[PDB]
DNA sequence: ACGACAGATAATTTGTCACTGTACACTACGCCTTTTGTGGAGATGTCTAATATCTACGTTTTAACAGTGGCCTTATTAAATGACTTCTCAACCTTCAC
């Protein structure tokens, strides 16, 4: 059943901004910059954005805040 | 792309040790109520054998006397006594004697 996040900590919401940014629409054409422009705001490589994103659509906002 | 090798790295628990909040300060099984089955007199009710009493049952004994039954010989003549009965209870005249 539904599990909702609360008590967001700062740096949960810094993969929110990121989130919020990549959730306009994009193709392989511009996944990959707009990817990357999001990355140098992370400062991390892109492979965890990639697992970020990931585990965003794997588990939502409960996804990209780390469980114990 | 993603995820997939060996290893980094943010947790996670294990273990130290300075610090502090607290009890020890004697102070619950005890006060009080109710039920309750067991128990001790103690007034009262229960109801008999029996040793008379208390007359009668009537039943013996007495004597009094009543009735039955046996016996008792009968004659004559005399006497005494007491009685009974019957009969009787004249009257004038003549004759011879003094």
């Amino acid at each position: 059943k539904n599990v909702i996040a609360t008590q967001l900590s700062e740096e949960a919401q810094v993969k929110l901004e990121v989130i919020q940014s990549l959730l306009e629409p994009c193709d392989r054409t511009t996944y990959g910059q707009k990817l990357r422009e999001a990355a140098e705001k992370l400062n991390v490589s892109l492979r965890t954005v990639q697992r970020l994103v990931k585990n965003w659509e794997q588990d939502g906002l409960v996804g990209l805040t780390q469980t114990s």
